[PDB]
DNA sequence: ATGATGACGCT
DNA sequence: AGCGTCAT
């Protein structure tokens, strides 16, 4: 009791930016603002792939991974904007920008950990320590939380109207907080919740991009908050609000259950929601899946993670891939070298960029392949030194370090097909 | 015939 | 090192 911890120690927000390559291009093209609309990649195969979809198209069905003739068919007027191309493969570029673009704005209010192009984890302990002293024990108004929600609320004996909830519930939050106790944790993340705030309405300001936020004690539970009321909106996950959040939690929506681990969770244990877990001792979850697992989900279903916001902006690898599926597979050696070009040279035009940008030089390049008849991401991955951004010399030798794969005795073929190439550059050192 | 990426764990 | 998992 007096000695059990309760993970409320930190204050941890995550913003996810909301349809975000397709914000990009709305902001690029008024034409395509407040309609259905999506991005793609490739026009060619079915009208290309749909990796980005705004919320009036959701309304209709469409989703990322559908060929775009066939969303066309759930939404005859959806409108789309593709990919830039370049030497012959996606070129992401654009978004990538944008994506600086936010993250500089709120690394203005805090330590941030990138983790995707749209989003990033916010360790606001300290600033709510700051604003609370300058907050010399005054309430918190309604006004200064116009887009949170808090979850679990409004509840007990009491509109029908999705506003007019969000602002019972945040008055039943508000009306109960111990604002005298500077220590109160569900403070903190009111407190939290405000600087979210400032910090959304700052990165819609100054980039026209809208996004939605989640703040909680942990990553986890941040990053479950955001969704919760997605678009445009912030959710408030208290510690309190955690047993019946995940009373019917399915696992896999958990961040890192989502894959085999947590299929296993549910088919060892015989359970389908989060909370089913504090069932268990820690001990019997370890003994399941591991002494990292077993204290990580013991834990975690009681509202408690220790992961930390990495202090980490930037990305550690950069790396271009190109998949060739089907009939497309590469199969002569003149093939391989041209493409393992075509990826050098815009790995290089990205690593120069990083290297004045950033003040940082990649020693190592990883060169992975696929081949045909393999459903493993990667077939097969191979290193050897970076020392020149050169594309010529970065393509030279990666081909080094992979044409012994080519199981064949010919000398113009390549056997097995290649059905993917990826260089990465990797183990980054100041410069 | 999703694709293009990116972080991190395991042995 | 090279492979596998999980992720957007
Ligand atoms: N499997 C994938 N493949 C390629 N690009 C992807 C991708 N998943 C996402 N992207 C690209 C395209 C996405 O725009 C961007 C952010 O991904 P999200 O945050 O998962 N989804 P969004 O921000 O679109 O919508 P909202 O957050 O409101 O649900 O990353
Ligand atoms: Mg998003
Ligand atoms: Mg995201």
């Amino acid at each position: 009791g007096p000695h059990m911890a309760t993970g409320q120690d930190r204050v941890v927000a995550l913003v996810d930016m909301d349809c975000f390559f397709v914000q990009v291009e709305q902001r690029q093209n008024p034409h395509l603002r407040n309609k259905p609309c999506a991005v793609v990649q490739y026009k060619s195969w079915k009208g290309g792939g749909i990796i980005a979809v705004s919320y009036e198209a959701r309304a209709f069905g469409v989703t990322r991974s559908m060929w775009a003739d066939d969303a066309k068919k759930l939404c005859p007027d959806l409108l789309l904007a593709q990919v830039r191309e370049s030497r012959g493969k996606a070129n992401l570029t654009k978004y990538r920008e944008a994506s600086v673009e936010v993250m500089e704005i709120m690394s203005r209010f805090a330590v941030i950990e990138r983790a995707s192009i749209d989003e990033a984890y916010v360790d606001l302990t300290s600033a709510v320590q700051e604003r609370l002293q300058k907050l010399q024990g005054q309430p918190i108004s309604a006004d200064l939380l116009p887009s949170t929600y808090i979850e679990g609320l409004p509840q007990g004996p009491t509109t029908v109207q999705k506003e007019g909830m969000r602002k019972q519930g945040l008055f039943q939050w508000l009306d109960s907080l111990q604002i005298d106790n500077l220590t109160s944790p569900d403070l903190q993340l009111t407190v939290g919740a405000v600087i979210v705030e400032e910090m959304r309405a700052a990165i819609e300001r100054e980039t026209g991009f809208q996004c939605s936020a989640g703040i909680s004690h942990n990553k986890v539970l941040a990053k479950l908050a955001c969704g919760l009321n997605k678009p445009n909106r912030q959710t408030l996950v208290s510690h309190g609000s955690v047993p019946q959040l995940f009373s019917q939690m399915p696992i896999r929506k958990i961040r890192s259950l989502g894959g085999k681990l947590g299929a296993s969770v549910i088919e060892i244990l015989g359970i389908e929601y989060m909370g089913e877990l504090t069932q268990f001792t820690e001990s019997q979850l370890q003994s399941h899946f591991g002494e990292k697992n077993g204290s990580w989900l013991y834990a975690m279903c009681r509202g408690i993670e220790h992961d930390p916001v990495k202090p980490r902006q930037l990305p550690k690898t950069i790396g271009c891939s190109k998949n060739f599926p089907g009939k497309t597979a590469l199969a002569t050696r003149e093939q391989v070298q041209w493409w393992l070009l075509q990826l050098a040279q815009e790995l290089e035009e990205r690593l120069t960029k990083d290297r004045n940008d950033n003040d940082r030089v990649a020693t190592q390049l990883v060169v992975s392949i696929r081949v045909q008849g393999d459903k493993r991401l990667s077939s097969l991955r191979r290193c050897c030194a970076l020392t020149r951004y050169d594309a010529h010399k970065m393509s030279h030798d990666a081909f080094t370090v992979i044409k012994n794969c080519n199981t064949s005795g010919i000398q113009t073929e390549w056997s097995p097909p290649l059905t993917m190439l990826f260089l990465c550059a990797t183990k980054f050192s100041a410069s």
